[PDB]
């Protein structure tokens, strides 16, 4: 080997453990760049913004069937809901009319291959701690999944050792040999599509494109009209980017670089704009502010990605066997919430910023309306409610009474960031809020049954040693509701 001995400690606790080929090949060449000096960091100046995107609302034309019978939808599915207080697979969430985000997703697949397209694909990115409740959710309720699971639906996300900061050896713990592994981020798809021999089975079966996006993001469906614009364009990796507002100056945003080709002897200086991605652990504390300027750096990624999947391959193959994606270096501990334990380097790579590493490579803008994640228990309660409806390929889409734009619901964190808190406020039943601008509760609260609220309300109560209880049938309209 070439590898120091701290690398080399790497893929020996590796190779142990039986972590396949691939995810020790991209790992170690992580390390390697880490032992050279890679910081992970983008300045302000080694970027430009992006100022001309086409949009989808612009489009029109959608694809043919055939394109659908090679196309494989990929739901992320490693997320717990730990934000809110959950244990378990976010997805696995009960969101609307007792029906779940893996429900909507293989409701919507499912029809797409009685309607459209038989040879559909359906996929999913587990990690080790949602892979046991996912099998046994579509053992209970979609057997045509659970049958092909292990060999066809899961794909299983891989993990990689901490490394000290002083050294880049594997940390070691005594009290758990748990907490000296990490996830390596949604990046590590693309290791694990090859290293499960998976990405080449679906070319060699004749599949050419992959929707990637979030599992708890019920706008990410799939759109026609984006396979023709991508068979149109001769497009390898397209990426969904939405309009950034003030409540997403902290989240990452596009950006763009240029590379000039000189020509050779006597020619013309050829030109091939790059994008990228920057998120905040990689943007240094001196360009923060120019971060969260959503008039500069107007875009964000929504992880809604249109992949070429035989270009996938060639490239990786081109690599060894790898996508070299820019490397994230976390500064935390062995042991997350002790401070006392030694300092660590977490290294992980975002799925979005493999829109750099083709020269097809574009960004469309699309209408907010193809990210609606769910990451507080707000935004649950706006879901759960009649705001919602349900479609018959079974999307779920405003109602057109609410006039373009969900409910804003402001729930107070003192008592409903956790979802025991949220579920004792909708225990009698969650209000109808289609014809309601804005809502906010403050203090300890419960809805009754049938409850209906318009305009803009807001329900406060201040003593915090109390609840307060609305009756069932209670009607409230543009008012302030107290005790
Ligand atoms: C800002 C802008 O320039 O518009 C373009 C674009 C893509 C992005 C903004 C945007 C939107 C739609 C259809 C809905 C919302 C939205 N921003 C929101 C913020 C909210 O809090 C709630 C709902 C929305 O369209």
């Amino acid at each position: 080997k070439s590898l120091s001995a701290a690398a080399q400690a790497c893929v020996k606790k590796m190779r142990d453990a039986k972590v396949n080929e691939a995810c020790i090949r991209t790992f170690i060449a992580q390390h390697v760049m880490v032992s050279k000096g890679e910081t992970g960091s983008i300045p302000d100046s080694a970027i430009m913004p992006v100022d001309s995107l086409d949009a989808l609302d612009s489009l029109t034309i959608e694809c043919d069937n055939a394109v659908l019978q090679s196309t494989v939808v990929l739901k992320l599915n490693g997320g717990l809901g730990t934000g809110m207080g959950l244990c378990d697979a976010k997805t696995l969430l009960e969101v609307k009319d007792g029906k779940t985000f893996l429900d909507f997703t293989a409701l919507q697949v499912q029809y797409l291959r009685q309607h459209c397209s038989e040879h559909l694909r359906f996929m999913l990115m587990d990690s080790f701690n949602t892979s046991a409740s996912t099998k046994s959710f579509l053992k209970a309720r979609y057997p045509w999944l659970y049958q092909v699971f292990d060999s066809e639906v899961e794909l299983m996300q891989n993990q990689v050792p901490k490394i000290l900061q002083d050294t880049l050896e594997p940390a070691a713990w005594a009290e758990n040999p748990a907490y000296e592994w990490a996830p390596p981020g949604h990046g590590d798809i693309y290791t694990a599509l090859y290293g499960s021999g998976k990405l080449q089975e679906l070319v060699e079966q004749g599949y050419r494109y992959m929707f990637v996006s979030n599992g708890d993001n019920l706008g990410a469906t799939i759109d026609k009209r984006v396979l023709a614009y991508m068979e149109k364009e001769k497009i390898d990796f397209l990426m969904e980017v939405c309009r950034r507002t003030e409540s997403d100056k902290k989240g990452g945003h596009l950006a763009r670089q240029t590379v000039y080709v000189k020509g050779k002897d006597g020619q013309p200086d050829a030109e091939k704009r790059v994008l990228l991605l920057r998120e905040s652990a990689q943007c240094p504390k001196a360009d923060m502010e120019s971060f969260q300027d959503i008039n500069k750096y107007s875009f964000f990624n929504t992880n809604n990605l249109w992949i070429r999947l035989p270009v996938l391959l060639e490239t990786m193959q081109e690599h060894g066997g790898t996508l070299p994606l820019p490397v994230i270096r976390n500064e935390k501990t062995v042991d997350s919430s002790n401070s006392a334990s030694p300092k660590v380097y977490q290294l992980e790579t975002a799925m979005g910023a493999a829109i750099a590493m083709f020269e097809s490579a574009s960004a469309i803008v699309v209408p907010r309306s193809r990210f609606a994640p769910v990451k507080t228990c707000a935004d649950l309660l706006a879901l759960r409610s009649d705001a919602y409806v349900v479609t018959d390929d079974f999307r779920l889409v405003l109602d057109d009474r609410c006039h373009g734009h969900p409910p804003v619901v402001d729930l107070d964190s003192a008592h409903y960031k956790m979802m025991n808190g949220f579920e004792k406020l909708v225990q009698h039943g969650v209000p109808s809020l289609v014809e309601c601008k804005r809502v906010t509760v403050k203090g300890l609260v419960q809805f009754g049954a049938g409850n209906v609220l318009t305009g803009t309300v807001t329900i406060e109560n201040t003593d915090s040693a109390s609840a307060f209880v609305i009756p069932d049938g209670a009607k409230l309209n543009d008012t302030t509701a107290s005790p």
